[PDB]
């Protein structure tokens, strides 16, 4: 899928990485195994590991939320290596902020409608699906030309994501991830898009407790906006095996 975000300013900052061992950072998401290949084939062509993982201390434990780096972590565990190089995040700052993606595709709700209900999911015609969406009452609405219900919560998210990230690598529809559900909309007004995907995005503390029980979201499912982005490093890969 492709990411389609506004042009947000957020500056680089000359934050110091620190390294951190692999085994003590926890995903927040499912991987998507595309990502995970394009990072091992690039770091392993350039020998230099440039962008740090991005983390912040779980409470209560000897371990940190990966808040960005997912493929980064899981392609250096299979490359053998121990560590990354790290920034440690202030998360719980008002300075952070988490919203989510909302998938949107070109295409006909019909090998769509019926390729989910075959995963095992419901799609109820309702009004105020939206509504419940956003108040986190159902796992997604789907908005287009109508307005249908998916009930259900987690379970059925990474039902929905997995239909689309096999239909997207498969090439039957085209997935962009919106960063805003308005920008959907306005690409929906101009026949570029037909439907979307609107789910209640995760708060920090839900993210933090999902991943204290062990879980993990859907790909696409947290969006963090960062107060900055670290500035590129110089750290060769042989320094983390
Ligand atoms: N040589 C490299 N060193 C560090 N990061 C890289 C390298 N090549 C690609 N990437 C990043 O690896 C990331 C893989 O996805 P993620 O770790 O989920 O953000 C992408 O954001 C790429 O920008």
């Amino acid at each position: 899928g492709v990411e389609k975000v506004p042009k947000y300013d957020i500056p680089t900052k000359k934050v110091d990485y620190v390294f951190i061992e692999l085994d003590k950072m926890k995903p927040h998401e499912q991987l998507v195994q595309k990502e995970l290949e394009a990072f091992i084939e690039s770091v392993t062509g350039s020998g230099i590991f440039w962008k740090p993982m991005l983390l912040a201390k779980v409470p209560g434990e000897d371990m940190y939320l990966i808040v960005d780096g997912h493929h980064r972590w899981a392609g250096l565990q299979k490359l053998g290596a121990k560590r990354a190089p790290s920034v440690i995040l202030d998360y719980f700052s008002d300075d952070v902020k988490v919203y989510t993606w909302y998938p949107a595709f070109k295409g006909d709700l019909n090998e769509v409608v019926e390729r989910l209900k075959k995963e095992g999911l419901e799609v109820i015609e309702d009004p105020e699906a939206e509504e419940k969406a956003e108040r986190g009452e159902i796992a997604f609405a789907l908005v287009g030309e109508k307005s249908f219900a998916i009930p259900g919560g987690l379970e059925e998210q990474k039902k929905v994501s997995k239909v689309l990230d096999e239909m997207s690598v498969e090439g039957k529809i085209e997935l962009i991830y919106y960063g805003l559900k308005e920008d959907a909309r306005e690409d929906m007004a101009k026949g570029e898009i037909d439907y979307v995907f609107i789910r209640k995005a995760p708060t920090k503390e839900e993210v933090m407790e999902l991943v204290k029980r062990g879980e993990v979201y859907s790909p696409k499912t947290t969006r963090h906006v960062l107060p900055f982005n670290p500035d590129k490093i110089d750290v060769k890969l042989e320094e983390l095996f």
